[PDB]
């Protein structure tokens, strides 16, 4: 289990953060220019990172220790994981996944269960560092030196056919960190598409 990493590693995973805090809001951005009204659920939740400032009330993770910190801060925190979502059939209107895909046990299976709690109309964000990117490079080739060693990345292409083969369609994509996280000292824009920038968000719709 992958995940477990992030129980082992909370406060560095915190650090980063704080370390890299405009490539955290270049982040928010680029999910915050996706996210649509309703009910939203983020899968993976971790310690709220994404679903605080998003403004996303309910929230899944399989960490006590990470649950425990997103529930001080105020979401709501059922544990589970991506595969076996404690949630009902069609009851949400939109799921997240920032950085989350990459360190499931069964990416399909986690997409499908995504599927199955949205609504008609629904929609999944999914968040990732595009494996085909400056910094998906290096993080790859350097992978075998915390986080990554046994993370899965993906390319935005072989995410959206996996989204596809799961269900999803009309798929729109924006992108940011185009400089390397390290050096900014200001929050990178978003663009429309994918191929420039590091972070890429994905929606899909369930039609
Ligand atoms: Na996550």
């Amino acid at each position: 289990h992958m995940w477990h990493i992030f129980e082992r590693f909370v406060n560095e995973y915190e650090r980063w953060f704080l370390v890299h805090r405009f490539a955290y809001l270049s982040e928010l951005q680029a999910v915050k220019c996706l996210l649509p009204e309703g009910r939203g659920v983020e899968i993976g939740v971790g310690t709220g990172r994404f679903a605080v400032p998003l403004k996303i009330k309910i929230g899944v993770e399989p960490s006590e220790r990470m649950a425990e910190i997103a529930r001080k801060r105020g979401v709501f925190v059922l544990k589970g994981t991506a595969e076996n979502l404690p949630l009902k059939d069609e009851s949400f209107d939109f799921a997240l996944m920032v950085t989350t895909i990459c360190f499931v046990d069964d990416p399909e299976r986690a997409l499908k269960e995504a599927y199955r709690i949205l609504k008609k109309g629904g929609y999944l964000i999914v968040g990732i560092v595009d494996r085909e990117s400056f910094l998906g490079r290096e993080y790859e080739k350097n992978k075998e030196k915390v986080f990554y060693k046994n993370a899965r990345f993906f390319s935005t292409e072989e995410l959206m056919d996996l989204m596809r083969k799961a269900g999803f369609e009309e798929f729109k994509v924006v992108q940011t960190l185009f400089k390397h996280p390290s050096e900014l000292s200001e929050i990178e824009p978003v663009k429309e598409g994918y191929g420039e920038g590091a972070f890429v968000v994905i929606r899909g719709t369930k039609k």
